[PDB]
Parts: C-alpha cells; sequence; structure tokens
C-alpha cells in the first residue's frame, strides 16, 4: 500500500462481504428465515436451490449445503489476516492505522460470529497461512473461536469513533462494535457481561443514546427504502442500483443490488385497484406461515410485516400465481414497489438497494432485557419502550415476553432460527418440519471442505 487511499480500498475489500447478509442468491437472510418457524424456503418449485429448500424441510446435508456460506466468510477473514499485517507500515497518520485497524478486528469478529453460529466447529485462522500450513488446520473448539471473537472485538473498542459522519455511515463505530459484542456474550449465555456492555448502547430506554440511537416514532418506516442509516440503526449492510449488475456478476463481489428484494415478491403479480400496492412480481422465497401471521394479525406490526396477498385476491384488488409452498403471506418488509424498480443501468431485479439492519435498537433493547433475566425495573423499562413505539400498552416482564416480543418485533430479519437454538426451544418448535435435535442446531459442513483437510463433519450428518 503505497498511501492511504489503497490501504483504504483494502479495508472496503474486507466491508464488502458483509453484502452476503443480503445480496446474491445464497444470502444469509433469507436461508436463516427458511429454517425458522415463521417461513418455509418457498420459491418456485421443491427443488429450486437445494441448499434452502433442504434446510427448510431439514433435510439439508453436506452434498446440498451451499459452500459459499463457508467460504466466503473465510475470504473477508483470510483478507482481514493479510490486512492486520499491512496496517503498520502504511505512510499515513498514526489515527487512521488505530482506526483502520479496529475495524478490521471488527470484521473478523463479525465473521467469524457468523461461522460459529452457523457451522460451531471451525478452523480458527488468525495469520495468513504458508501453503503448508492452509490444508493441515484443524477445528477448534467454540470456546477459542468466542475468546477470538471477544479479543478482536475489545481491541477494536476505544480505537473507533464514537459517532460517525454521514458519508461514512456503515463503518463500525464503539456504539456497533459494543452492540456486537454485547450479542456476542449473550449467545454464550454470558448475560452480566451482555448487560453491561448493552447498557452503554441503548441508555435511556425510549430516549437517544450516547451514540445517537434512538427508536423510529414510527416502525413502518423502519421499511422505508430511502430512509437509510436511520436513527434506529446499529449496523447496517449497504446495498446500491448504482452498481448496474446483469446476469454477468450476480452475486460476486462487483454486484451491489439486495436479492432478497427480488427473491421474496409474489410472482406474476397484477395490481387489480388501488386497494393493492403496485409490485413488480418476484420469485416467492420466505413465504410468512400461518403460525407468525395469527401471531400478528391484531398486533400494528401487521401491515409492515406481512403482505396478504390472500385476503387482496379475496377482495378483488389483485392476482398473483401461487409459487412452491406458497401460503398467500408475504415478507412486506423486504418487498420492492415500482418505484423502487431502478432507472439506472442494469438489470432491474438485480440492482434493487434496501439495505439490511444487522444489529438495530429495537433489537438491543430486547437483547440487554434478556440478559437481565428479563426481571427488573431496567428490563421492564426496556420491554416497555419496544412497545411503546407501536401503541402496545405495559406487559410485565419475563423472559417468555421478551421471546415473543422478538417474534413479532424482528420478523423475517434472519434472527429466530438462532433465537430458538440458543434458547433451547427449536427441537420444539421445529420439530413437526423435520428438526432432528443434537444435529440439526447447526448446518452440516459443505462437503468440499473434508476433502484433503483435516476437518471433521458435524454430528449426525
Amino acid at each position: 500500500y503505497k498511501n492511504e487511499t489503497e490501504a483504504y480500498a483494502g479495508l472496503v475489500a474486507v466491508y464488502d462481504v458483509m453484502r452476503k447478509y443480503s445480496g446474491g442468491f445464497e444470502n444469509t437472510v433469507s436461508f436463516l428465515n427458511a429454517g425458522s418457524d415463521d417461513h418455509v424456503a418457498g420459491g418456485g418449485s421443491s427443488s429450486d436451490g437445494a441448499g434452502i429448500q433442504g434446510f427448510s424441510n431439514f433435510t439439508i446435508n453436506p452434498t446440498i449445503m451451499p459452500r459459499s456460506y463457508w467460504s466466503d466468510f473465510y475470504q473477508g477473514i483470510f483478507r482481514a489476516n493479510v490486512l492486520l499485517t499491512k496496517l503498520p507500515d502504511v505512510p499515513m497518520d498514526e489515527s487512521q492505522i488505530m482506526r483502520f485497524t479496529a475495524e478490521t478486528k471488527a470484521l473478523r469478529a463479525l465473521y467469524y460470529f457468523n461461522l460459529v453460529n452457523m457451522f460451531r466447529n471451525v478452523p480458527l485462522i488468525t495469520e495468513p497461512l504458508e501453503p503448508s500450513e492452509f490444508n493441515s488446520v484443524l477445528q477448534a473448539d467454540p470456546s477459542a473461536v468466542y475468546t477470538q471473537i471477544e479479543q478482536d472485538l475489545n481491541e477494536a473498542i476505544g480505537n473507533l469513533p464514537d459517532i460517525i459522519s454521514d458519508d461514512q455511515k456503515g463503518r463500525f463505530s464503539n456504539g456497533s462494535a459494543k452492540a456486537l459484542l454485547g450479542k456476542v456474550y449473550l449467545y454464550q449465555g454470558k448475560n452480566q457481561q451482555a448487560a453491561a456492555v448493552l447498557q452503554e448502547v441503548n441508555g435511556t430506554p425510549g430516549q437517544t443514546s450516547q451514540y445517537g440511537y434512538k427508536l423510529l416514532d414510527n416502525y413502518d418506516e423502519l421499511w422505508t427504502v430511502s430512509n437509510k442509516f436511520n436513527s434506529e440503526s446499529i449496523l447496517e449492510v449497504a446495498h446500491t442500483n448504482a452498481s448496474g449488475s446483469g446476469w454477468g456478476n450476480w452475486g460476486q463481489g462487483t454486484d451491489e443490488g439486495n436479492s432478497i428484494n427480488v427473491m421474496l415478491g409474489p410472482r406474476s403479480y397484477n395490481q387489480i385497484t388501488e386497494e393493492a400496492p403496485d409490485l413488480p412480481s418476484g420469485w416467492s422465497f420466505n413465504p410468512v406461515l400461518p403460525e407468525l401471521y395469527d401471531l400478528l394479525e391484531g398486533d400494528p406490526r401487521f401491515e409492515a410485516t406481512i403482505l396478504d396477498l390472500k385476503a387482496l385476491e379475496e377482495a378483488g384488488a389483485a392476482s398473483y400465481v401461487p409459487g412452491y409452498q406458497d401460503t398467500g403471506y408475504f415478507l412486506n418488509k423486504f418487498i420492492p414497489r415500482v418505484t423502487d424498480v431502478t432507472t439506472l443501468t442494469g438489470e432491474p431485479v438485480l440492482n434493487y438497494r434496501q439495505n439490511t439492519y444487522v444489529i438495530r435498537l429495537a433489537d438491543t433493547y430486547l437483547m440487554e432485557a434478556e440478559a437481565l433475566g428479563g426481571s427488573g425495573a431496567r428490563a421492564q423499562a426496556l420491554l416497555d419502550a419496544v412497545r411503546a413505539r407501536v401503541g402496545l400498552p405495559s406487559t410485565p416482564v419475563s423472559l417468555t415476553a421478551i421471546a415473543k416480543e422478538r417474534r413479532l418485533e424482528l420478523a423475517g430479519e434472519g434472527h429466530r432460527f438462532y433465537d430458538l437454538v440458543r434458547t433451547g426451544k427449536a427441537a420444539e418448535a421445529l420439530s413437526d418440519r423435520g428438526f432432528k435435535a443434537g444435529v440439526n442446531e447447526i448446518l452440516p459442513i459443505p462437503f468440499q471442505e473434508l476433502q484433503s483437510t483435516q476437518i471433521v463433519q458435524n454430528p449426525g450428518y
């Protein structure tokens, strides 16, 4: 790296891997949604995405598990590993070496957290591998991987800015690193450490935290496509329509479009009257299941969350054509209107531009309340604030009331499956979909990652 500019381009390339949440077909959010009790895979037929269909009915196995869920995160980690060796020597201000270094560590932590949650048993690699180190590394115990995640985030925190300027938003601050660390603690049952750091993140619930975090006054504006990096955003993936993606680069690093936006829309949609929205057609992935519909139906977050094509058909206001395992209910939060269709160069369906909340403030309120055991005045105030934002009265705080609130607040944002697994509720919630206890809490390691390596397959696969 001759200079800052080059160094920064190297850091951008580490950040790019966050588009794996919502970019390309094999993104994490729609796949995770498919394995929860709120959605199935959907799509056009039983063979439409062998991996996501396999997760959705728990026949997933090492042959059909997409390799990109392993390799893409490792690609981001290896980039961060090399870049940490190069930053100290860059001819630029020391304060920028310090910032870039902290952001790189925060990213490595995030990507390792993604791997441990999906796969649990993974090699711990923190330095550029010699050609021989590479093919011979062993899986680490998850706790070692967690120790590295915490260390990375503990070293970053204090070395980032607290407040990020509007044109840099999307980059790590002390606030979003803390929020991530809080979640990391929570995911290991380190409740006291979780509550303590989340308190810093959240501040006084219902007001503005020290990091500028505030719940939006209207829940529905969270899903306004142009309302990017709003006050509720903590960690957010940037998508755009200006990359001009075509079929030739769909799902590569140069493709910045939001693929969840095309994947989730209804098929052959026609707007008959103005009572229905004007929508481009999509591929009917992540249909909303009736259990979630019935929970949300009288709830204020119903219209924002669920596009009720059943009801619109019944009123004569629209028509559509059912995809695979259609329910008539669709995940409205990420379904573009015709006003969201690009006018810039590129294929229309590949250049949708909604961002993705990796962490938002309602989620950190709910995580802190949980970390507090669902008990006491602070936990109550945190639950109260989430509910009040949508006009719901106070309800007595408890672990059960928090889990219910999370399901209504965060539906379709990719958290339900891991929430079920980490709280020990997954087997019971998903047994009827084919989930097998002691097996399907984690996913199979893609078969090709075992060939010529020391990697061992996960239990029961």
